[PDB]
């Protein structure tokens, strides 16, 4: 079977053929007209029964008694005399002729289908989404008129209610009733425009025009949609999307649908509107020009439990306008206090021809409907209440259903409508039980509903008291919003093992992720012993700065719109942007370094650059507002961010525009110069004063008035010397001059013959490297406070520190061999322990020349070239691998052809690489190419096949010398162009690193540094740019920062609103409105001139 | 050549990636010295005893329904992008301001018919 | 997932078949490099036999890759497979090797020197040239890397389109 529609559903047929409601008919043909015009109660003439038994009722006699007593005439029903059977009509309508020939699923099923089977059909089979609202549109079932204004004024609003909520609209489907005008709303306003409306039409099958076409197993039945526009015929409206055509086994009688529609309303209102939201899907009724029975249908709702609100429209002067009339007459309680019944009874009969009797009984219904005037709503178009029927239909669920303030709020959340919640829920009158707004906040955060989170904070929600450890863990562990797949894998990486299957994320584990992502020596609060001794136990279970914690949450969960919102709220705004940049940057790197090929890394990199640019633009706001306070923002210790600074965080992210900003550079210049105040020509004034100490007194020094602000800060003769030598610019040149003297000596040592005992030059060289090594050990341990393992990893992340480490270790291996070698020989090169040591020195000196590139990179021009070279060498690997394969592809055949008598030796390795490598540089070995030529320098190599090798070398050089070298050059040219474009930015970032480096160094260079060591560690036993603010100036700085955040958004909005695109569009929208306003003059000007022609007489 | 290929470098490798993933998906589990066993063992199992999804006609129909929905969403977004563009907004504004200039002259014409008719009823 | 299905899962994974073919190919080249650089005797060394076995079975593999390719006419199957560069190169590499082996192996030694016999020398020299094909086929393995691959495509496009400059 494997077919749920066919297997489950049911079609009835009338098995039973009583005459047409009495004696068959007169007309002398008698038995003959019994074929022509004699039907059943079934609604079908004799040949339209067509049942297997009804055809045995076409041959001899019918299925009854001889004369068929009359309590069998009444005995026909659609319960006992109709046979259920699998269905026939279902598929997709093709409304051929209607505007792209719309499509709409359809099905023929009995009135007695169980309500759950219906729900299975709508949601499972048809793949419909469970809605967040159900609008049931009742109205007049007979072709009626509708004024042009109200037409386009209804179809703007009912559509928005079903489009802003995903509401199922419900109709009869057939165009004879209100469904025709629901279609008008759909045609105009381009009903969905990629934003589906589901409007089901539940109609009876026995009335459908062209019943036949739809018959067929899963058939695409087409359907004429252009019959006479006046002739009222039960023709399905071509703009609906779904049809449930209710069968009662009959033809030509309505009323089989009344239950199944209502049963569907019950069935949906007993479904959860959302996973967390514990309400039922709301239902509401809408009334467009109702007939008589529509009145009772209102009451039929107002009583039932739970009730159903009823929004009654106006216009057209029937049940719709009528209920609008009396709804203004009856009092607040619900009983007309005046004596004005015969006047409204008069009005009933002007709309419903009764005369007196049904008129009152029709009035008797309504006085009960006017009891429950809280579940009734009138949207009158004239004086324009509610501003919209959208909000009216929606607001009707909020008033009159005695719903808690919470239930009112959370339903707007499901719908994602703040405009209704702001205006209609948050208002004087609501009472708001103890923890309802907070539970609302949790739902809004979890569901990524930023607009409500905004609203809740404004309307009285404290994030300080809201945000707890349990609620924060519930936010990390949810799956009901935008998630980050990576986060689970980052937790699995920092938790070295695996996890039980239903592992719920812990904040300690988040803390370990944040430390991984921030790196260096960052330590999160969550990993600290205080928080642990709290957390293991679980005023203290709250957080002092919740908006810091939720920013981290939103970024780790890849919830960027929420992260941008939580950034602009709270304190520490520049830090939060810089932390966010680093977090996303590191996640981007993890994605890039994974084996997955996707767009996650470029997405996360973009998010990092978004917050990075916010931090730069905030720094420029602050700098233009107040330079001194801008510099304080760069330097204040961030207690909440591992005691770091915003400058250090920006450096951790390779955020060069922030570091290159003038404010940062001004800060760095003051550190570099110290108390020195030369504006020009400082390099040689410092050099000559290192070498001529009395020239120190001729230099310009800052006054204490100047050395007072310096927002990173921590004249007699003696203090001028102190000021000079403790200045980092001086420590640079003093270290530089000593380093150059070091190299000149060590160069002398390796070039000059080495004796038994080191020369005085060599001793000085040894002393330098030894004390330079002690310095490097101390730079690691007196580095940024952290774990020793973290300190180690950071310091070995620089190139020149790895090189210096190898340089230092190799030197003392070399010195040990050079110095501890016993001389069995007078020659001193017969001893090969000694020679090994000397050769290490000769290679070790390379490290020390290459370390001069780091000194030279202190210059603004040289520095970017040094970074170029590093990037060239670091990224050329794969081109060189290809070059090596090309080399061997030539080297191996050359050796094999030219030297065919070789036994295995390691000389084979040399010979296959050696000459081919030197060819890269243009050495062709001209007189070795053709070994059989007269001018050959290898005549003994002449032999069989040796004529091949010139052809091989011809190809090799073309590929190697021309193609491959110039590919490598092309790669290097791109590096040049990339770095040159950002050259000034590159040096300004380098400038941070060397100013910080020499700020922390001691005042003596590495030969004499030992005294600075030996004197300092006494003062600790015997007895960098970080501003330590008090809590009062800390609060002023936060106030400064929030002002500049406000000014940032203001300028952003002003720039946006001044842009030409924004001016074209507002003009566009505004000219459109005016074109109606002028037609509204062009319309009213008639009413003037024609009324003047009326008063002309 | 370098500049042309470098501009599309990630695209180039991702296309290459199709070719080698397909190549090694079809290869046997042993490399060419020992592949002979994979040969000698496989052709026995045929005598003695790539990325293609074989759908049933029912899921085939669901996929076509999925596809046509996404074709509709493609044209909708295309139309919305077009209609939001500044050029399309200048021109509709252009055409619409033109109409209004007649509609105002249609007020400026009819306002006469009012004031002059009022001067007629003034007597 | 039991023990036996983890081995099945591993070895049938295409990433594994890549590295397992790559490690065997590198070992192949290292041996064949040894064979051509070291003096060649009457009978193939054990290294040379392994080299022969690789190319023979690699050839059977290529024949089967063509016939168990995408379903079609044999003429269409052939045209498709000879549309790749490395398949044309491997075809020449395989045919030339067994021309070289036949001469190297079926040469009667009238001489003790072994380079006086010029059928033998012809075979050895073919090996020394044939090994170039097998180094250049490493570019295809290396193009599996994200950085190296585009450079390999660059080189091919350089060589393919430089003809008329070289004619000048
Ligand atoms: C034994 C001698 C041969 C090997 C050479 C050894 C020497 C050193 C050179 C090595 C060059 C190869 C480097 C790549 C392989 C390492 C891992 C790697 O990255 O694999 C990649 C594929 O790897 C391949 O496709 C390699 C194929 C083998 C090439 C063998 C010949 C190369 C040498 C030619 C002969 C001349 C030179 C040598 C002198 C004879 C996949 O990497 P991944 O991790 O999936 O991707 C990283 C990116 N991610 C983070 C986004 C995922
Ligand atoms: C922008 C740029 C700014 C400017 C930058 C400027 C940089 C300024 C840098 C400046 C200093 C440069 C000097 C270093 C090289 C000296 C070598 C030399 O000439 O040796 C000769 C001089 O005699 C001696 O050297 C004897 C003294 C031994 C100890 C060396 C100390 C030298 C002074 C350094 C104090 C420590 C400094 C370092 C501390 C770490 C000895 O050779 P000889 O006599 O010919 O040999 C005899 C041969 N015989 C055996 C055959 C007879
Ligand atoms: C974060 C920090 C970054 C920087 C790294 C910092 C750490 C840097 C660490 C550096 C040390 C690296 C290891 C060196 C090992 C020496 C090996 C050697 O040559 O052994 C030889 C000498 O061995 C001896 O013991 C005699 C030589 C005197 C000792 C000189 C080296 C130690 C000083 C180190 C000062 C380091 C200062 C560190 C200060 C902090 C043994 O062989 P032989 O005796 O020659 O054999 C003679 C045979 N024959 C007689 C037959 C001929
Ligand atoms: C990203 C990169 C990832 C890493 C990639 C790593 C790639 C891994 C690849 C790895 C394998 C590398 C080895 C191959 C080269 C060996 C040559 C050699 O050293 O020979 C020597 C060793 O002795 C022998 O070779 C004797 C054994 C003969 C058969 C060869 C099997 C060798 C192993 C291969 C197994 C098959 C493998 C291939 C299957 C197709 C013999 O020389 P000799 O003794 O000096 O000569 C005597 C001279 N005399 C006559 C003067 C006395
Ligand atoms: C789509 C697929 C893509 C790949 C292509 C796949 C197909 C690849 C096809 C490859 C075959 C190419 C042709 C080779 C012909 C050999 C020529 C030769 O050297 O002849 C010589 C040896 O001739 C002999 O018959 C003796 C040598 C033994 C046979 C070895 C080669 C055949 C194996 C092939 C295995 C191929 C495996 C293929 C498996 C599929 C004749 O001369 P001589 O005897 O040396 O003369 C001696 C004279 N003297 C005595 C005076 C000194
Ligand atoms: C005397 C004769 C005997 C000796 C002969 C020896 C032969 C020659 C041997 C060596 C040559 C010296 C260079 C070695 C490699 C450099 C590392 C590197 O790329 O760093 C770079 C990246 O990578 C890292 O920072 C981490 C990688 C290295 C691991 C840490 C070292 C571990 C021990 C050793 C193992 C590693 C390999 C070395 C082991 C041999 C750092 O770049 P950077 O500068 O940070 O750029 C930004 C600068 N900024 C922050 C200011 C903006
Ligand atoms: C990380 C630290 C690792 C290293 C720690 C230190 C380990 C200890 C290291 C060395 C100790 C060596 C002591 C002697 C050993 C026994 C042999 C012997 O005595 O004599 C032999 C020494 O032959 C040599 O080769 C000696 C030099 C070896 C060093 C090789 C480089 C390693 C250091 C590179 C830098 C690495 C650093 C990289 C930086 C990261 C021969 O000399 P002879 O006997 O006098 O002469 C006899 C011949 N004659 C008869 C012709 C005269
Ligand atoms: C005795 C002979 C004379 C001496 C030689 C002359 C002295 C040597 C000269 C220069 C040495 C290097 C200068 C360093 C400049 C600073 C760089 C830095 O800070 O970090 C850089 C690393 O930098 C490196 O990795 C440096 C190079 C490694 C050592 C190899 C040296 C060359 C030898 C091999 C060549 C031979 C091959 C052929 C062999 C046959 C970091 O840059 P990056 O990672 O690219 O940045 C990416 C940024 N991103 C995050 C946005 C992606
Ligand atoms: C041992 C010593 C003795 C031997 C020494 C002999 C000397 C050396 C001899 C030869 C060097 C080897 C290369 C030969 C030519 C390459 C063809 C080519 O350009 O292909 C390219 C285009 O073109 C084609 O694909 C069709 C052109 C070739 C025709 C088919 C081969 C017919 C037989 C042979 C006649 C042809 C000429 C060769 C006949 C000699 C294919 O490019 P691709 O890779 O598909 O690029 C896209 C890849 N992708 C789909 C994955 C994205
Ligand atoms: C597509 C397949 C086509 C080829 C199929 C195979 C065809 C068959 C091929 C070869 C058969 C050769 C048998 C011998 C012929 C008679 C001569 C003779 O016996 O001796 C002579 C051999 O002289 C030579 O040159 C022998 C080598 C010829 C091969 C040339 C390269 C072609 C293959 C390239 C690759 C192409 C593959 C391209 C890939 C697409 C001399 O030697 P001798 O007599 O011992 O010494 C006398 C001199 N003495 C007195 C000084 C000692
Ligand atoms: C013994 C010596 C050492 C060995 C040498 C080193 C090893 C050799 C190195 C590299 C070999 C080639 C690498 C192939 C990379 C893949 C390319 C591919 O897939 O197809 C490419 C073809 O590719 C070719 O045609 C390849 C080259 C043909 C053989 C000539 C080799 C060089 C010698 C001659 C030079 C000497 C001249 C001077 C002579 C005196 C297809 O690319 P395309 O068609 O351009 O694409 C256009 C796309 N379009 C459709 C948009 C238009
Ligand atoms: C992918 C690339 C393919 C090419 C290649 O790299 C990888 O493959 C490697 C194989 C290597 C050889 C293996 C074995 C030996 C034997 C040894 O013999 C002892 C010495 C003797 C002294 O007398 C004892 O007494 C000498 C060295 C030699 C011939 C190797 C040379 C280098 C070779 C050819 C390498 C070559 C560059
Ligand atoms: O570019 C800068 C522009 C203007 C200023 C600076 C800049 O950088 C600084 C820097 O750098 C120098 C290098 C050599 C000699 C003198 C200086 C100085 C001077 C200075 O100290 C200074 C003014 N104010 C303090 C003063 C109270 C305002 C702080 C910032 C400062």
């Amino acid at each position: 079977q494997k077919s749920w529609i066919e297997s489950t559903l049911t079609k009835r047929e009338c098995v039973y053929i009583i005459p047409s409601s009495k004696d068959p008919h007169r007309c002398l043909p008698g038995c003959q007209i019994c074929q022509q015009l004699v039907r059943c109660f079934c609604g079908r003439l004799v040949k339209q029964h067509a049942c297997f038994t009804a055809s045995l009722a076409m041959k001899y006699s019918d299925v009854k008694l001889g004369e068929h007593f009359n309590q069998a005439i009444e005995e026909w029903s659609v319960e006992k005399h109709t046979e259920q059977s699998p269905t026939d009509a279902y598929g997709v309508i093709n409304f051929q002729g209607g505007s792209h020939s719309y499509r709409a699923k359809y099905v023929r099923l009995s009135y007695d289908t169980k309500p759950e089977i219906i729900l299975q059909l709508l949601l499972k089979e048809w793949q419909m989404e469970l809605p967040k609202l159900v609008i049931s549109v009742h109205g007049g079932m007979q072709k009626f008129e509708l004024h042009p204004r109200i037409k386009q004024l209804l179809g703007k609003g009912l559509i928005k209610a079903a489009v802003t909520t995903g509401a199922w609209i419900l109709t009869g489907g057939v165009n004879t009733g209100v469904a025709k005008h629901v279609g008008d709303a759909l045609k105009e306003h381009a009903s969905r425009s990629s934003r589906k409306i589901c409007t089901i039409g539940i109609a009876p099958w026995g009335v459908i025009e062209n019943r036949n076409d739809l018959v067929g197993r899963d058939v695409v039945a087409p359907y004429q949609t252009l019959l006479n526009p006046l002739s009222k015929l039960n023709v399905l409206n071509n703009l609906h999307s779904h049809f449930i055509l209710v069968d009662d086994g009959t033809v030509g009688k309505y009323g089989a649908e009344v239950r199944l529609r209502r049963e569907l309303e019950k069935t949906i209102n007993q479904q959860r509107i959302h996973a967390r939201i514990g309400q039922g899907v709301p239902v509401v009724a809408l009334i467009f020009e109702g007939g008589p029975n529509v009145i009772l249908t209102v009451l039929e709702y107002l009583q039932e439990s739970p009730p159903v609100p009823v929004v009654v429209c106006e216009g057209t002067g029937r049940a719709a306008d009528l209920l609008a009339y009396i709804h203004k007459q009856t009092e607040e309680g619900g009983n007309l206090p005046d004596a004005a019944e015969p006047d409204i009874i008069s009005t009933i009969k002007k709309t419903f021809n009764f005369g007196q009797s049904e008129a009152v009984h029709l009035f008797q219904t309504m006085m009960e409907c006017m009891k429950k005037k809280e579940l009734i709503t009138v949207f009158h178009i004239g004086s324009e209440d509610h501003q919209d029927i959208d909000v009216a239909i929606l607001t009707a669920l909020l008033k009159g259903t005695n719903a808690s303030a919470f239930d009112q709020l959370i339903l707007t959340l499901a719908w994602d409508r703040v405009d209704i919640a702001k205006n209609h829920v948050f208002v004087y009158g609501q009472q708001w039980l103890v923890g309802s707004l907070e539970q609302a906040m949790l739902d809004a955060l979890v569901m990524d509903r930023v607009s409500f989170v905004k609203l809740l904070i404004e309307n009285g929600v404290s994030m300080h008291k809201f945000l707890t450890i349990p609620r924060l863990e519930e936010l990390y562990n949810t799956k009901q919003g935008p998630t980050n797949p990576m986060l689970f894998h980052l937790i699995r990486d920092v938790k070295q093992g695996n996890l039980p299957p239903g592992y719920k994320i812990t904040l300690i584990d988040i803390g370990l992720v944040i430390e991984y992502l921030m790196g260096g020596t960052y330590r999160c609060t969550y990993t600290r012993k205080r928080f642990r001794l709290i957390y293991n136990s679980l005023e203290t279970k709250r957080f002092p700065y919740p908006l810091n914690e939720l920013l981290i949450w939103a970024c780790l969960m890849k919830r960027q719109v929420m992260a941008r919102f939580l950034w602009q709220h709270g304190e520490e705004s520049m830090a939060k942007a810089l932390v966010a940049c680093k977090i996303y940057r590191s996640m981007a790197y993890e994605a890039k370094q994974s084996d997955l090929v996707d767009d996650t890394s470029e997405e996360l990199k973009q998010y990092s650059n978004d917050f990075g640019q916010l931090a730069v633009e905030l720094l420029e706001q602050s700098f233009r507002q107040d330079e001194t306070m801008a510099m304080k923002l760069l330097t204040y210790e961030l207690k909440n961010w591992s005691n770091s600074t915003c400058l250090k965080l920006a450096v951790s992210s390779r955020l060069r525009p922030f570091v290159a900003h003038t404010c940062t550079q001004m800060l760095l210049s003051d550190m570099w110069m110290g108390r020195l105040n030369m504006r020009k020509n400082s390099w040689y004034k410092v050099i000559l004063s290192i070498l001529v100490p009395p020239a120190i007194l001729m230099l310009e020094y800052k006054t204490k008035a100047e050395m007072s602000h310096i927002p990173q800060s921590q004249l007699p003769i003696t203090r001028k010397f102190y000021a000079f030598y403790h200045a980092p610019i001086v420590k640079f040149w003093f270290n530089t001059l000593a380093y150059l003297g070091f190299l000149m000596l060590y160069t002398f040592v390796v070039l000059v013959k080495m004796e038994q005992l080191p020369s005085v030059q060599e001793w000085i060289v040894i002393a330098y490297i030894f004390t330079y090594a002690i310095e490097k050990v101390r730079e690691v341990f007196m580095s940024e406070a952290g774990k020793i393992s973290q300190k180690i990893k950071v310091w070995f992340s620089d190139y020149f520190n790895v090189s210096d480490t190898i340089a230092i270790i190799s030197f003392f291996v070399g010195f040990g061999l050079r110095f501890g070698a016993k001389w069995n020989y007078i020659n001193a090169y017969d001893n090969h322990v000694f020679v090994a040591g000397r050769l290490i020195y000769c290679l070790n000196i390379i490290f020390w020349y290459v370390r001069l590139l780091d000194f030279l990179a202190v210059n603004q021009q040289a520095g970017p070239y040094v970074m170029m070279i590093g990037k060239m060498v670091a990224n050329m690997f794969y081109i060189v691998v290809i070059m090596a394969l090309v080399l061997l592809s030539f080297g191996v055949p050359r050796k094999a052809i030219l030297y065919p008598h070789e036994e295995p030796s390691w000389s084979l390795a040399k010979d296959i690489v050696f000459h081919p490598y030197w060819m890269i540089f243009g050495e062709v070995y001209a007189y070795e190419i053709d070994v059989c030529a007269n001018d050959s320098t290898l005549p003994t190599i002449c032999g069989p096949g040796t004529w091949l090798t010139p052809f091989l070398q011809a190809v090799y050089l073309f590929v190697q010398y021309i193609i491959m070298v110039n590919l490598l050059i092309a790669f290097f040219n791109n590096v040049y162009l990339q770095v040159k474009a950002i050259s000034n930015i590159v040096w300004k970032y380098q400038r941070y690193h060397f100013i910080m480096a020499y700020h922390e160094k001691p005042v003596l260079p590495p030969p004499l540094i030992i005294l600075s060591h030996i004197v300092s560690l006494f003062c600790c036993v015997c007895k960098g740019p970080k501003l330590f603010l008090t809590e009062e100036d800390q609060k002023k700085l936060h106030d400064f920062e929030e002002q500049c955040v406000e000014m940032y958004f203001d300028e952003k909005d002003d720039k946006f609103n001044s842009g030409s695109e924004e001016r074209i569009r507002v003009t566009f929208e505004r000219v459109e409105q005016m074109s109606i306003q002028i037609k509204e003059v062009g319309d009213r000007v008639n009413y003037i001139k024609r009324s003047l022609q009326s008063l002309d007489s």
